């Protein structure tokens, strides 16, 4: 609830495209940086589908771990999941309510706690 991270992310809707040739989309983006083909920043701009982000380079801004207005956007597993990832790791894709996303953590201020 203290714990912040800060992300950028690019969207990938599933809004009238089939769900697995979205995923498969964003899993070869996603190898595609690995290799260094493409930057993030450049997968950002050409595949992102969330306009207003994709206009700050894909930067979210901060988010606060069970913050309730972004629970409610992208389900709680989505925003549980970008807090299982640490600072600089670019995320394999990420399900949510709207879609895929591939998330890069770019600042993040959390405790460290075990798994129960």
């Amino acid at each position: 609830l203290p714990d912040i991270s800060r992300v950028s992310h690019i969207f990938f809707s599933t809004k009238d495209k089939k769900r697995s040739d979205v995923l498969d989309q964003a899993k070869n983006i996603l190898s595609q940086i690995r290799s260094k083909k493409i930057t993030f920043e450049e997968a950002v701009r050409k595949y992102s589908n969330d306009e207003s982000s994709k206009a700050k380079n894909g930067d979210l801004g901060f988010l606060s771990r069970g913050d309730q207005n972004a629970q409610n956007l992208l389900g709680a597993d989505f925003v549980k999941e970008v807090f299982n990832f640490n600072k600089g790791d670019i995320s394999s894709p990420i399900a949510s309510k709207e879609g895929f996303h591939i998330v890069k953590v770019t600042e993040k201020y959390a405790r460290p706690h075990r798994d129960a």
